[PDB]
């Protein structure tokens, strides 16, 4: 058995199948067995509910620590955004795309340029 497919410490026999110890269940001994008091015990919703991600990000379960805290998810950001929660509109003016003294304005996944006189072009690249 490739080294352990089974989480929670279930023993694996061969493609592969896992003997689940007392309290665990498929898939790969990752799930829950219960009795009466378990229901009426408060459920936690997932790390993705409610959605932690802003700006249209996609929350995904992952092996993720912020510092020494296991947060168990990451946010997949759309073009133009970043940050742990996708909270940041990326500043596309940081890398100074407007040349020859042009002034950059920031847009979602884009920028535009106002050109000092006699310079022209999308990037002010032309004199
Ligand atoms: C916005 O970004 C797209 C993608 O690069 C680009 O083709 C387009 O020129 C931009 N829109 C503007 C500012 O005209
Ligand atoms: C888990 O907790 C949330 C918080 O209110 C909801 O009550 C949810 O309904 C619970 N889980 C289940 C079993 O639906
Ligand atoms: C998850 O990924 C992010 C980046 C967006 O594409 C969402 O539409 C999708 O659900
Ligand atoms: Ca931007």
């Amino acid at each position: 058995c490739d080294p352990n497919p089974c989480e929670n410490g279930g023993i694996c026999l061969p493609s592969f199948s896992c003997e689940c110890p007392d309290g665990f269940t498929d898939p790969n001994c990752s799930s829950v067995v219960e009795v009466a008091s378990d229901e009426e015990e408060p459920t936690s919703a997932g790390p993705c509910t409610p959605n932690p991600c802003h700006n249209g990000g996609t929350c995904e379960i992952s092996e993720a620590y912020r510092g020494d805290t296991f947060i168990g998810y990451v946010c997949k950001c759309p073009r133009g955004f970043n940050g742990i929660h996708c909270q940041h509109n990326i500043n596309e003016c940081e890398v100074e795309p407007c040349k020859n003294g042009g002034i950059c304005t920031d847009l979602v996944a884009n920028y535009s340029c106002e050109c000092p006189g006699e310079f022209m072009g999308r990037n002010c690249q032309y004199k």
